């Protein structure tokens, strides 16, 4: 406005004393001083004309002369470039880790750049390889490269035993020109709802992947899920294809095409899909499709041999992946 560059100033002063300090009475005084300047119908040109108004005071007018010369203030940006605030935004920047370890990490006086080795008395990691491939995780992944990651893995799988089936999901199957990672799903006809549990089916696929040296590291094992790091092979070009990021997941044969729909679709889409079923009278899950009716009591599960057997059941014209936004 007229003096309405010095009212933007005086507001922020009042927030920090409300919060991270909590000096009331000095929350109050800052605040009244804002209004008096807002009402005065004349452009101020010196903190020397300010003491005359019954609102502004002693050390307050003083802070205005520094404002009206430079156009910047000591008692301000110092609170702005030092706070835990606008550093929560920084501290994680250079970490690739977890919520409450920061604080104690930071609390050691350890920070972003030239503040990083200065104090390394935590000797943790992530899990022992976060802080190392920190550099390649923050770049996107071109489509063209996704296609030949895909092609290698299906090749190994089938050569072991042609009864396996496997497919890749996420943004890649929707049709992106760039991705953030890889997510794959895996089944076999000797694992079902009513059977013994079999991790050895997933161990084998992993071990042979290491053998041809496509998989390089391990972050997590289990009976159902693996979590690691991979790389494409070179003939002798530049320094590197960057190291990348892959997940793998084992599922019952009879609940397969119910999970694949689920690891694609789209959030918004998957939400609009489960309401139309309510209308026609069905209930749909990450595991099954069941007959409902009358009240809260679903029936048996109905049989499914394909993605499309699902659409039929609820009376919808089919919709290809490219269109599931
Ligand atoms: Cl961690
Ligand atoms: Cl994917
Ligand atoms: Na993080
Ligand atoms: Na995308």
């Amino acid at each position: 406005t007229l003096n309405g560059g010095i009212t933007d100033m005086l507001v922020e002063l009042a927030n920090f004393e409300k919060n991270v300090s909590q000096a009331i009475h000095k929350y109050n005084a800052y605040r009244k001083a804002a209004s008096v300047i807002a009402k005065y119908p004349h452009k101020i040109k010196s903190g020397a004309e300010a003491k005359k108004l019954p609102g502004v005071g002693t050390k307050i007018a003083e802070e205005i002369d520094e404002f009206l010369a430079t156009g910047k203030l000591r008692k301000l940006e110092k609170i702005r470039q030092d706070d835990t605030s606008s550093s929560i935004n920084f501290l994680t920047r250079v970490t690739g880790i977890g919520p409450s370890a920061a604080r104690k990490l930071v609390d050691e006086g350890i920070k972003t750049l030239e503040d990083l080795r200065k104090n390394e008395d935590k000797l943790n990691h992530h899990q022992r390889i976060g802080l190392k491939y920190f550099e390649d995780f923050e770049k996107r992944i071109p489509r063209e490269e996704m296609l030949q990651m895909q092609d290698i893995v299906l090749n190994e799988v089938k050569k072991l035993d042609p009864e396996y089936i496997a497919t890749v999901c996420g943004s890649f199957r929707r049709g992106a020109e760039s991705s953030g990672d890889m997510d794959v799903l895996l089944t076999h006809p000797n694992f079902t709802s009513e059977s013994s549990k079999q991790p050895k089916l997933l161990h084998r696929v992993v071990e042979q992947l290491q053998k041809v040296r496509f998989i390089t590291d391990t972050l997590s094992k289990g009976e159902t899920k693996f979590m690691g790091v991979c790389q494409l092979p070179s003939e002798n070009d530049e320094n590197e294809y960057p190291h990348r990021r892959i997940d793998i997941r084992l599922i019952p044969k009879d609940q397969y095409y119910c999970g694949v729909l689920y690891f694609t679709g789209s959030d918004i889409f998957n939400k609009n899909m489960r309401a139309h079923a309510l209308e026609k009278g069905f209930t749909i899950n990450e595991y099954t499709i069941r007959p409902l009716g009358v009240t809260g009591v679903a029936g048996e599960p109905l049989p499914v041999d394909s993605e499309q057997d699902i659409f039929d059941y609820i009376q919808w014209r089919y919709r290809e992946p490219k269109d599931r936004s």
